[PDB]
């Protein structure tokens, strides 16, 4: 292929991803990086989508609960930021306290 | 688990393979990158299996079709060199204007 | 990700292209028989399982008919490091696939 390092990162993120979703269907509460990379995923993924950057912030607060994630994760989490490929180019996204 | 970097290659060939599948799978054009790795995982997948050099070439054809793809992509493909292990050894595949 | 972490992935992703391959009722080389009973190990450590469960759970995991000739005897050892309960640990899997 002729993955720049930055291609490389966002691959990962799908494959982190990926092994956290199968987790959740198995009944795992996710732990902070499972958590991460699944919220992450789903900025790229709408990104790829067509969404605009508010429709993937919009979504993201009901991609994990707190019932969905250890304790402690969601203080853990205030904050992910996330770099995507819109229409207009390259944005890095906010998730202000994602899971509540 | 020690990959040479060939064998790493052919992992990153597969993990992006399996993203523009579940794109595809939703119904969405892909890019270049994306249907390079669909039809390069399937060359690997091919050897894999123990099909011959001319009949992964064959296969390749009916892969993706233009409609698969983004406007444009057909032409920004007109060949992809995977190389992959047959019963012989390595061997360098190229598919000629895999996409019409 | 650490080089740990990330090595951890790779177990992962290569086990997912080998039970795939499963799938298509392919046998099994020797390195897909390793990450299958890796990612088996690092399954069960995230599960919450322990060590002996772990290493009882994993000689079912391949059977002979599941691999090429000549890979049970590659595979006399497989040792995986996995984090369970009270830390790292090394795993040992004494000929797992009979
Ligand atoms: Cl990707
Ligand atoms: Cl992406
Ligand atoms: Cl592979
Ligand atoms: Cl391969
Ligand atoms: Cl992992
Ligand atoms: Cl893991």
């Amino acid at each position: 292929m002729h993955l720049t390092p930055r291609e490389f990162d966002k691959l990962v993120i799908h494959m982190l991803s990926d092994v956290a979703l199968k987790r959740k269907n198995k009944g795992l509460k996710l732990n902070h990086p499972e958590a991460v990379a699944v919220l992450s995923a789903y900025v790229l993924d709408g990104a790829r989508e067509g969404k605009t950057v508010e429709e993937v912030m919009d979504g993201a607060r009901s991609v994990l609960k707190a019932d969905d994630v250890m304790d402690g994760v969601p203080d853990l989490l205030p904050l992910i930021q996330v770099e995507a490929v819109f229409s207009d180019g390259s944005r890095l996204v906010s998730l202000h306290n994602p899971i509540t």
